[PDB]
């Protein structure tokens, strides 16, 4: 069992056809994860949006927040004794093998797993800094002097440890640190045939817009549509999903073979 | 060894240079076709198209063993199909694997270097790509029975069977230039069908996490530049930079990049020389 | 008469979505009234404007070609075709430059209808640095090209319109557009209209700039069914070319976009 | 002249840097209109409401209603009174040199009523005007399948004190025939210059969002910016601005210390 969080701390905002949140709550929807707690300030405006979730066989909670490792100690109770997964409200993920890369990450029974992506812009996330053999050695958040171009994508796997880890205290960064001190973080490369995208101001949400509109126009298929992964994951049967041009979307998912 | 050809075919935005000579963004169209085939391991790369054209291409690419390739040229006299690139490139072709790929289609995605590593690597019958697209009267398209196994190709049907377009990306045995040689405009479907009709066609599905654009209209060639900019403006990394594809297959060494980078995209390669990318 | 002159020193060959670079200043000059239009460029590019464009009696226009050695400079065109301007008033306009706004017939109209001094555009932009600077006191005061200090936002536009002044002016620099326009400014003889915020003045000259322009001109052209900057519908509409010449024009592009665009000139009155 | 932005949620979606509202807010602003009536749903009023206040931090005055278009002068018949009034939609965007001195025009008139014709490639979408050999307008036709002509009559609409009236005895083009029956409409040409776009679909958002950012990052100028147009007007002070300032309010303070014609 592993428990998802979303900290959406903007999430409402559509990109190009469907709200922000669609796109984090499908990547720990892809990551077979269906008990999510979505922790906001708009706490309402989710709820009212998103529901407890059992329309996409999904178990949706909501609870309300000084830093991003705060979510541990909100999400406490929700993570009891399970492995967890944290996503961020404003980042999208697109590639071949997305659902391997998630599925390998959310199978390790111990320690801690993050994403290492090239970026222009490595002083605006957290670095990774690897040595000769490829092994991470360094974790800085929004250093001045960047060790690598290497940045730490807004998606982290977590066993036990992360809430009592976060309670000896907030950056996520040095939960993260804790475990490679420990020699349990698993840092793997998103490769540059992902593209990891910044939703999170005016130029880069137009950017994610353009980016999904000419995916979707050209392969008559949807990104990080929540309905579509449920259905595939086998939550809902054909009866929900018929139930459930996004309705005219839905409908030509039960008349199609889509690999 | 594998050899490969580009055709790069034939208003008024394309009077004054051919549409593989237009830049995607921040190069030639040319340098994804290009480097699609290089990523493949293919180094011996024949570049068909127009009698105007062919002359702008050698100008540009030259013999390519600046990249360490070995690039010759021929010319198209008439469009009169795809499937005539075999009877034009026969003698470049001899008794070698070969590979097509199409002047004005853009691939993208993790995975793309094993996908063509796999189809490159089958020392018989031809592999091809079907591609999952809204609009699959524009190509060929490939029909599934309930087990997944293709069934039938048709060249831009009026009522497709599939949504699953054939990519413009061919890998073919030694068997093609005589398949070619046969037929009766020359369809490169029609290739692929007698293949098929010899169950020696390998269609891999290429997932929708790849990305597969159109840069063939004044619209598509506007969204593939957009999406370009964005992955490198995002990444500090370029796709499709024929140059870094050489050096990390090692058909050209630090110095020989060094070279290249100091006239000029040459911020870009000096960058290459001093950072390890995974 | 007032003779045209587009330097473009290849980048104005490129298409800006649907139509070459070039096709944008030319059609500048055009809505301006100038039929007799000099085309200076490098020795390798010239050769291929004349293969796009030839003569441009096909359009009802006069256009010659001159070659530029090496790009020593913007001033230089005025040398280069000081023979093809002769006596006659003179306009200059950079090959990746796009206009577009309501009233811009006017705007350039009243600059070309000026029969004494300079005439030039002052745009408000984020990056002044990158083009000649206008001081103003509302009266211009100085010029500065590129300066790292710009003592304004109002950048100087790549187009330009000068009295037979010009090319003595030229002969005697050392070689800037923005010398030779503050040599009017210091006789008193330069006029600097603004160029409102409702026009929109792109570069097209980097990779970026040439992706944001192609996707301003198919917003604007994809919303409207008209085409900016489509030179075979400016010469009909100045009555340069008739409805006859119009249909030959457009019967081999027939197959395209382009030809179908000229056939429906012919047949829609468009205010 | 009082105003009326109908938005029937969409109008609160941002194109680029700002909310989509701020365009038709903007519009009427530019016409020299500071009372202004904002009629929605009963679930996006509110919405409303939290977003642009009374209006007075801008020198404006708004007003709130529940909610055919021509539905609009029965809600806001009150508000109306016995003024000259204009109607603008929520999901409309106007850009353009003398569009100042165009809405200037339309809103001086002091009778009958004044519209926009503008030449779309898609005019079913929209009521269409047809025009006589001598550009006189002879007809109206709300989305019609076989188009008279390309010109599609924009969301922006002038009328006089007979509008009310009309609209009791619900299509605004039938409001619109009404007036060019009577000889009472004028139909201006919105010219090729001027853009207008629709911000109505996924599509069309997106362009417009592209089309402003280009704009703005070009001029280092923001378009529809409601603080602007007010400081603009003098409908609020130096004071009043630096103020409401306290990227954004970076504008606003730059807005201060220069010269813009
Ligand atoms: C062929 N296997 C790869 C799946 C294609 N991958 C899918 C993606 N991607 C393109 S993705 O993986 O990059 C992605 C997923 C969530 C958010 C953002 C991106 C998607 O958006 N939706 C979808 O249904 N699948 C098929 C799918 C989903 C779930 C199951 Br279970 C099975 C299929
Ligand atoms: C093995 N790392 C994953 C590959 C990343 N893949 C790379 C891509 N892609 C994003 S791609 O593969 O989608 C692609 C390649 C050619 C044309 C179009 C797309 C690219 O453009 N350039 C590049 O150098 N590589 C690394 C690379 C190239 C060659 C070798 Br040999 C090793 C690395
Ligand atoms: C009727 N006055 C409005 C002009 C609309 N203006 C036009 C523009 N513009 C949008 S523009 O003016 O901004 C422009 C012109 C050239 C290059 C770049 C922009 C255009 O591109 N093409 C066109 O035919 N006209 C009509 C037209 C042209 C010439 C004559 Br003569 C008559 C009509
Ligand atoms: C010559 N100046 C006319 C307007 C210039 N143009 C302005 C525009 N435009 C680009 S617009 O006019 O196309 C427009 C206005 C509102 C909504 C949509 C578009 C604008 O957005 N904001 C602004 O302050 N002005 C100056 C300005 C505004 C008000 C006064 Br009062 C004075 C200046
Ligand atoms: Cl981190
Ligand atoms: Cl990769
Ligand atoms: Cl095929
Ligand atoms: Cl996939
Ligand atoms: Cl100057
Ligand atoms: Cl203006
Ligand atoms: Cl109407
Ligand atoms: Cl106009």
């Amino acid at each position: 069992k592993r428990k998802g969080i979303i900290l959406a701390g903007k999430q409402l905002l559509p990109v190009y056809d469907k709200p922000m949140i669609y796109y984090p709550l499908s990547t720990l929807m892809l990551a077979g994860i269906r008990e999510i707690l979505i922790i906001s300030t708009d706490t309402p405006r989710f709820q009212q949006l998103l529901g407890d979730g059992s329309n996409w066989g999904l178990d949706l909670q909501y609870a309300v927040q000084d830093g991003l490792a705060q979510a541990f100690l909100i999400g406490e109770s929700f993570i009891g004794n399970d492995l967890s997964a944290l996503v961020l409200g404003d980042n999208l993920y697109y590639g071949h093998d997305f659902h391997e890369l998630l599925g390998s990450a959310s199978q390790r029974q111990t320690g801690a797993s993050v994403f290492a992506y090239h970026v222009l812009d490595p002083e605006r996330y957290g670095v990774v800094e690897f040595d000769q053999g490829g092994k991470a050695i360094s974790l800085e958040e929004k250093p001045l002097e960047p060790k690598s171009n290497y940045a730490v994508t807004g998606l982290y796997f977590y066993d036990q440890q992360v809430v009592d880890i976060a309670r000896d205290l907030l950056e996520i960064t040095d939960v993260n640190r804790a475990y490679l001190e420990r020699g349990q973080l698993s840092v793997e490369i998103m490769g540059r045939g992902y593209a990891w995208l910044d939703t999170g101001t005016h130029d880069s949400l137009l950017e994610a817009g353009q980016f999904i509109a000419t995916l979707e126009n050209r392969q008559g298929l949807k990104v990080a549509c929540p309905e579509e992964i449920a259905y595939r994951q086998k939550w809902i049967d054909a009866a929900q999903l018929e139930k459930l041009g996004y309705g005219q979307y839905l409908k030509r998912l039960l008349t199609e073979t889509v690999y």
